[PDB]
C-alpha cells in the first residue's frame, strides 16, 4: 500500500541530490539518474545480555572466600577453595526501525560535449558516490556511463 | 512519514553552513554542497552494572574474616580462612535519542578562477571538514573537487 | 524536533561571542566564523558506591574482635581470630543534564590587510581558543585560514 | 530552555566587573572581554559515612571484655579474648546545588596608547585573573593580548 | 535565579566598606576595588558521634567486674577476668547554612598623587585585608596595584 509512496519519496531526494549536484559541472540538463533502493520494513526487536570476564584472578570481583589449607610430612596435602563471585552486565533493548535503506543502486548517464576524459569521469563517479551515502556494508553499486544523447 | 523531513532539515542546516563558510574564500556563488546524513531512530536502552576488582589484598574492603591457624611439631600444618568482602558498584540507564547523526558524506564542488592550487585546495578542504562536524569515528566521508563551471 | 533549534541557538552564541572578541583587532566586518555543536540528548542517571580499603591494620574499624592463642611445648601452636569490621562509605545518585556539549568545532576566515603575520595569526587562533571554552578533552577541532576576501 | 539565559546571566556579571576594575588604567573603553562559563545542571546527591580508626590500643573504646589466661609448668599456655568495641562517627547528606560555575575562559583586548610595556602587562593580567574569581583547581584559562584596536 | 542577587548584594557591602575605609586617605575617589565572592549553596547536614578513649585503666568506668584467680604449686596459673564498661559520649547535629562565603577574591586600584611609596602600600594593603573578613583559611586572595589614572 503505503511502502511503494514511502520508497518513491526517499527515491526522489537522492535522485534530485545526484542532479543538483552534478548539474554546475557537466551543465544544466546533461545527466540524468535513476535510483532504485531496496527498503526493510520487517518489525524487529532486540535484547543483549553481556558479561566481562572474571576468569583470570587479576580482576575477579571476589564477594566471598573461603581457602582451607591442610599438609602432614609422606608429604601427605590438601587445599579446598569455595569462591563467589561478582560479575558485570550489560543489557540493551535495541527496537529496530521500520523504513531504513538496507541496499541502494545507481545508475547515471553522462552526456558528451566528443568524450569526455578518464579523470573527470572519475571525479563526476566519485562525486555521485559521496552523494549517494554509499557504503559498501550495505553491498551498495555505482555505475556511471557516458554516450551521447539523442 | 516525518522522518524525511527531519532528516531533510538537518542537511540544510549542514549545507548552508558550508556555504555560508565557504563563500568569502572564493566568492558569492562560485560553490555548491551536497549533504547525505545517515540518521539512526532505532529506540535504544542500556544497563551497565560496573565492578571494581577487589582481588589484591592491598585494597579489599573486608567486612568480616575469620584466620584460624594450627601447627604442631613432622611438621603438620593447617590454616582457614573464611573472608567476606565489600566491593564496589555503578550502575547507568542511558537511554539513547532517537534522531542523532550516524554518517555523513558530502560532496562540494569549487569554481576555476584557470586552476585553483593544491594548497588552497587543501585549506578550503579543511574548512569543510571543520565546519561539518567530522569525525572519523562515525567513519563520515568527504571530497572537495575541482572543475570549471557552466 | 525543538533540538535543532537549541542547537541553533547555542551555535549562535558562541559565533557572536567570537566574532565580538575578534573584530576590534582585525576590524569591524573583515572576519566569520562558523561553528558545529555535537549536543546530546541522551537520558542518563548514574549510581556510585564507594568504599575505601580497610585490609592494612593501620586503620582498620573493629567493631568486635576475639583472639585465641594457645602454645604448647614440640612446640605445638594454635591462633584463631573473628573479625568484625566497620567500613567507610559513599553513595552519589548522579542525574546528568539533557543539552549538554560534547564537541565542538570551530572554522574561522580572517581577512588580509598583503598578509597577516604569524605571530598575530597565533595570537588571534589563541584568542579564538580561550572564546570558544576550548577544551582538549571533549576533542574540540578548530581552524582559523586567512584568504583574501572578494 | 532557560539554561542559555541563566549561563549569559552570569557571563554578563563576569565581562562587568572585568571591564570596569581595567578601565580606570587603560582608558574609557580601550578593552573589551568576552568570557564562555561552563555550566553544570546535573542534579547530585551524596552520603559520606565515616570511622575513625580504633585499631591502635592507645584510644580504643572498649564496651566489654573478656581474658582469660591460663598458664602450666613444659611452659604449656594459653589466651583468650573477647573485645567489644565503640567506634565513632560522621554521616553527611550533601545535596549538590544545580548552576554553579565549573570552568571559566577570559579572552581579553588591550589598546595600544606604542606598544604596551610588560610589567603593566603583567599586572592587567594579574587583575583580571583576581576579579575572574580565578582557580587553578577548576581548570580556568585566561589570556590578555595586546593589539591596535581599528 | 536569586542566587545571582544574593551574591550581588555582598559584593556591593563588602566592595563600598572597603573604599569607605581607604578613602579618607588616599582622597575623594582615587580608588575603585572589585570583589568576585564564591557562594556555597549546597544544602549540608552532618551527624558526629564522638567516644572518649576508656582503654587505659587510670580512668575507665566500670560497671560490672568479675576477677578469679586460681594458683597452685609446677607453678601453674589462671586468671579470668570479665568487664563490662561505661563509656561517654557526644551527639551534634550540625545543619549548615546556605549562602556562606567560600571564598573571595578583591581587586584594588588606587591613584598616584608621583608614586605612593612602599611603605604606604604595603599599610594600604593591610587595611584592605582586614577590612575584607580576610583568611588564609578559606584561600582567599587580594591584590593591590598603582597606577596613574586617566
Amino acid at each position: 500500500d503505503a511502502q511503494l509512496k514511502f520508497a518513491n519519496d526517499v527515491e526522489s531526494r537522492i535522485q534530485r541530490r545526484i542532479e543538483a549536484i552534478l548539474s554546475p559541472i557537466v551543465g544544466n540538463g546533461n545527466v540524468h539518474a535513476q535510483v532504485t533502493a531496496q527498503l526493510d520494513f520487517a518489525n524487529k526487536e532486540q535484547t543483549e545480555e553481556h558479561y566481562s570476564p572474571n576468569g583470570d584472578a587479576s580482576k575477579a570481583t571476589l564477594r566471598s572466600r573461603q581457602l582451607n589449607i591442610s599438609e602432614q610430612v609422606p608429604r601427605s596435602t590438601q587445599r579446598n577453595e569455595t569462591s563467589n563471585y561478582e560479575v558485570d552486565r550489560t543489557i540493551r533493548h535495541t527496537k529496530m526501525n521500520v523504513g531504513d535503506i538496507e541496499r541502494l543502486s545507481v545508475a547515471v548517464v553522462v552526456n558528451y560535449k566528443l568524450p569526455l576524459t578518464a579523470d573527470q569521469m572519475k571525479q563526476i563517479e566519485d562525486l555521485t558516490r559521496e552523494a549517494m551515502g554509499f557504503s559498501d556494508k550495505r553491498g551498495d553499486t555505482l555505475n556511471v556511463v557516458n554516450s551521447p544523447f539523442s
